[PDB]
């Protein structure tokens, strides 16, 4: 399975997997510190993934930023 | 299964899945603020992705706006 | 499955979903207002997607772009 | 399973799925009009497709053109 | 499975479908009028397809041309 | 989804000949082909080899090649 | 499966598991002291991996470096 | 199944299929007379393929010629 | 099948580590290489990760990377 | 599976299939002249191949040759 | 499933079969002269191999060399 990587450019970022099935809801909260990086995979339990706060992406489709209030 | 990579430029944008199977309607809509990323795939429960509102999208295919 | 990035030029654009089987005919038509993207899949029960209206359309053969009448 | 892009070019255009086994027949002609895109699939039921009229095509071959008589 | 595409370049382009198995014959012949193009994949019934008549033709090798 | 070869015809009687997969080999169906004619032809349960005798131009998934006649 | 590279560049950095599942929780951390290489693949046990300290980080998506 | 293209440079090339199996022998000749081509699989009967005679001989793994004795 | 990763010991004593598949992680088996041998190494049932403590010149898909020892 | 073809660059060139599973042993020695070429796979039973004597060699990897 | 080809630069090159399973240790060492080459599957019975001695190796990561002590 896919896997994306998240780098957190600020302290407190969020990386978030959403429930598979017919619910959608939070099911985790990973809070990653500056300079910290999460490889995380798409999974039987996660089919999306969000990101808040400053974080450096990339996935099989490139690099993409999340930026924070 | 293949995903869709999104990115809102504005607050309030709405990833929408529609449903897999003979019926077709909106089973959830995710609200992302500005600067927030959604990474989703295509899955048993969602066949199509509708994104109202502006935002940056990344696909197999290359980069999209929607507006 | 392959799926169809469409993204409306115009209001009412129409993505319009035929059905796998024997049989052919419309099954479900998805209205886009301008500058909304539909991401779809060819699925169990939609095996052709027709685009009326102004669109800008990528698949996995390039970019082609509908024109409304 | 694969795909063809139809654009028509002109008014008219027929896209038709002939049947797949032993016998060979049209089973359903889809009629495009001017600008209209047709995405469509072989499948189960379609194991061969002719266009009929003046279209832009797009396959995994590239690009070809149908001419109307 | 894969396919061919055929754009007849002359009226009476025949597209012939050779059956799959032991025995090999023609079981069908898609008549193609000048400008038509048709998109034909291999299937449990067709392990071959023959072109006669002058068509321009795409496959996964590239370009070839049938000659009239 | 086998692989195939594509085989023009450069003069008449071009001859695109199966040989029989299995244990025995030799050929079990033979096509001609006039000049200009296009054979698309897979391997397959019953074909394992494809032996093409007279002028013809080739293409397979390893390049063109052109066979020449007698 | 996929597998991730990670060399340490600084003493004392921890490469996390998260466990596969409905939870989601550390289950192992591997100390890299400065120059030791890890070669790490995601596996029924470990769907997420956490990389703390100063890291060259290889995966099929390109370079990343972790900060300390 | 892989296959290999044979092109006869003279008379009297033989391309010669090896059994499958724990034991190797040879169990065809297939004779090739100058400018005729073999486009010949490994199988399960046939799991090398000698040449011998002057030919030119492409593989996935690019051109080689076989020089006459 | 399985990937692989190749290990060059660029100077004595080089030690390249298998870590146990499952549900428990330690070392299992720890291979010593000398100066100028060459390992390569597949992830298997029994081994999930693979852990490199030495100078060494280290191949994997994603490209090379260099161990260094203390 | 894959193959390895080979080429032989002089008289005697040998080429030997060494018996796949617990036990490894020579099970067959081909002998190629000079210009012969041998496309061979691996198979059920050859799980590694030697080859001695000067010849060319083309695998997916590229090529590599043998010397006497 | 990977082979490794392995081309001995000097007589006594050791290429050694390391077990596949819950145990590590050597099954098989084969000698190789100088010049010869040997190609080389990772199979059931062998997860890793080992070279001793200078060869030239190339596997699908690219060329490395081993060298003698
Ligand atoms: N529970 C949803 C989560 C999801 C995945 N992709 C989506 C796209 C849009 C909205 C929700 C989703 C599902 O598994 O299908
Ligand atoms: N319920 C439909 C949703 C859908 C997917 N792709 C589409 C294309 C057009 C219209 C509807 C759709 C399906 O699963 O088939
Ligand atoms: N019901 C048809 C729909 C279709 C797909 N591709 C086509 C091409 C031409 C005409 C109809 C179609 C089928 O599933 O086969
Ligand atoms: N009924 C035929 C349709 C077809 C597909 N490809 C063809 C090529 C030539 C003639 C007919 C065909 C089949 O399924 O095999
Ligand atoms: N009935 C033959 C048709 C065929 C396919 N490819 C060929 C090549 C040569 C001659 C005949 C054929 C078969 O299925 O095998
Ligand atoms: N009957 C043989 C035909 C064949 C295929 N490839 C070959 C190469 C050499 C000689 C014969 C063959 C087989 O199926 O194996
Ligand atoms: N237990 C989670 C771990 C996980 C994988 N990817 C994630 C992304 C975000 C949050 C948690 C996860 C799972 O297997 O699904
Ligand atoms: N009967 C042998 C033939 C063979 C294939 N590859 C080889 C390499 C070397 C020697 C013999 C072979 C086998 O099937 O395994
Ligand atoms: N026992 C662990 C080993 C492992 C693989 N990848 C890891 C990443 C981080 C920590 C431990 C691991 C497992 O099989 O999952
Ligand atoms: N019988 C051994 C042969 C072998 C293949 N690759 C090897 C590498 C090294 C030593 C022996 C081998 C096996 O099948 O595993
Ligand atoms: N017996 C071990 C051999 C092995 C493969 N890769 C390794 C990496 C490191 C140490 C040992 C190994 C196994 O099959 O798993």
């Amino acid at each position: 399975s896919d896997f994306v990587v998240i780098k957190a450019l600020e302290d407190g970022v969020n990386v978030i997997g959403l429930t598979r099935g017919a619910d959608t809801r939070f099911h985790h909260s990973e809070k990653l510190d500056k300079g910290e990086v999460l490889i995380a995979q798409f999974t039987e339990h996660t089919s999306a993934i969000k990101v808040r706060g400053k974080a450096y992406i990339q996935t099989r489709h490139g690099v993409i930023e999340s930026e924070g209030k």
